[PDB]
């Protein structure tokens, strides 16, 4: 009845995995209402996101300094976890919504939402990896020369170069999917994790740290 | 009403911290019953712990190979989380219970339990650190020469050396407290964490890995 | 006897330290002529440095992406080791010389050299740490608002902020000394090491890697 | 022109590689005589190696604490670099010689030397990796049950287990070659590097540190 034991143990492991999911759902449910309250207070501080995003340590490593002109117009960010809507979603799946104030003559005021979900390929310990769907955004006027929608050739030496430059901008990240390795915005996956795991949850601590450095 | 906002945010952080604790209690409560069931099956495999303990990668780094003779007689381990009994305990606080089969003429069959709880010293980010109380154990006959209870001098060059050698054995770990840095069993705290965070929860995975290496 | 031995060993360590210096001098002397030859070939490839600097992995982490506009105009870099000129210099001491092509009406074409030398503070094991002297540079026109030489106040909340922003640019690095911890360009020392230990010696390997990726 | 330049740079890299070898030979030649002098003084301190080997931080991670009984009898270690004898040897190639005092009726007093040399497999960047030849050693009497030369079966479940246990002892390391990955003493290569790069060169610093702790 070592047999019975082994069979029993295998089933217990499965129950452990089920428990971890139940625990995570509990956490996400309880946190949802507090995030909504927090977000409401955030809306009362006009320059909040601009400050936080410029303060983060590694965020800046992902995007050309050129983009910051536009990143500075972000005045709202909201993350929502998809597993709260349906149990068919992995606990790590989420949507992220940005609002931009825009810039006269260059960049339209607009709201955009992107969705990220996990998938597995089997083969290798792989807990599974993030994927996303491209989502439309109206690019800044000045980015017309590296806009993939305006470049006619993108197959010529010059066109190919312009194309790759655009895909390396923040706007190229919006059409990231994780399904064409080496052909999309680099590390779109790690950027997404930065948001769900660091930036959205601890933004206030980042803001405080930034306002602290104003004094010394 | 940035003021109101800031005050509101500070309170929300506090609620976050409360939620994390509530989440942890939920996890520990749900897991308790599964651990009891698992443990029951473990009891049916006589050499389980001996195998697991010899299999772990880093456990061996903590104790003289000499001790393994006695570690091999362990036939039962149980961890219990104190926060389940009272909310005055930190979520990380726990008791650990060992049973030894013993060895004829050298080591008595016996059961011992040690308790670990967190404390903070303030000063430094310190999430707080583990502490424990010494607990009595009957040492193996052959360890008489480095037994702190039998060494008369322990202040002479020879006595001091014998004393330090005994405190570096597994049995010296049992009187570890974490309150006399540099004078007790080295890294008693990290060893304790090995048990609560790795060895007890994932013992089955370690056992399987060990039985897997039997084949190649 | 044991005495004699210990004195002998102490002297041998001293001889080891002397040998390490002798070995380093040999390396630097033999390398000097090859660097000069190599540099001559480098001068024939106009966009060399621009490409290499944009290619390095961690260089970008040190400076605002804004600065790259100007970093891209660097068309010459030369490192020389001061220990070759005098034995009073530590083997690690060096001068670094930059030439910038400039940008009409924003940034003047110019050549600048900075010197770095080791010093010790004693106590802490410290092999000793880098120091430098501030060296004058004509800042880009567009950097006028965060130029420490043009800010009148720099003590008001706005002036202090503008001042700190300028000191965090590449140009602020040029007045780094390592003598006012926390008040100068962050990690000026690690940046200097990047140049002497990685960028200058292995630039060609970085360039190749960059040209390798340009098609992919 | 550009052609000429590229050919010139390729040749300069080759010269760099040649220089590194020349520098290394210089270092090894100058150090040889100091090591001989130092070793002579080391021979006058009977318990030197025992203390040093028990003191090293990570050495212990490689071998069963059981082996220390025998490691404690080492009273002499000598490393020599083969590149000093012939230029056909890589700078990293070396021989290592141990002398053991032995233990009456368990372990014979004896001297053993092993040789390590680099080889390349091509493709993977591989600077090339260490290889060695098995060298005969008379095993301790008590290790008879896991001695590969005494196990008759080593193909039965018990024999296979005994065999693998022996190959994981320090004595199994002596027949390591690096030519049968996963079937020989684990990480024999990293252990060899520990000796040539850390233990032999800095033994004195380790000894001092150990004598420093002996009072604390």
């Amino acid at each position: 009845e070592h047999a019975k034991a082994f069979l029993g143990l295998a089933k217990c492991e499965e129950e452990v995995d089920a428990i971890e999911r139940e625990v995570e759902l509990y956490r996400l449910n309880k946190m949802k209402p507090v995030y909504e309250k927090r977000d409401a207070y955030i809306d009362e501080i006009a320059e909040f996101w601009k400050i936080v995003l410029s303060q983060h340590v590694s965020f800046a490593n992902y995007i050309r300094a050129s983009d910051f002109k536009y990143i500075d117009t972000i005045d709202k960010i909201k993350v929502e976890w998809l597993a709260l809507e349906s149990e068919m979603y992995d606990t790590r799946d989420f949507s992220i919504t940005f609002h931009f104030h825009g810039i006269e003559g260059d960049f339209k005021e607009q709201q955009v939402t992107k969705v990220f979900q996990i998938k597995k390929g089997k083969d290798d310990q792989e807990d599974g990896i993030l994927t996303s769907e491209p989502v439309p955004i109206e690019w800044p006027q000045s980015y017309d020369s590296i806009n993939p929608d305006l470049i006619k050739d993108k197959r010529s030496p010059e066109g190919k170069k312009k194309y790759r430059q655009g895909m390396k901008t923040i706007f190229g990240w919006f059409r990231w999917t994780g399904l064409k390795p080496g052909k999309e915005f680099p590390h779109g996956d790690s950027l997404a994790s930065l948001f769900s795991e660091e930036i959205y949850p601890f933004c206030v601590k980042y803001y405080a740290e930034a306002q602290r450095d104003l004094e010394d």
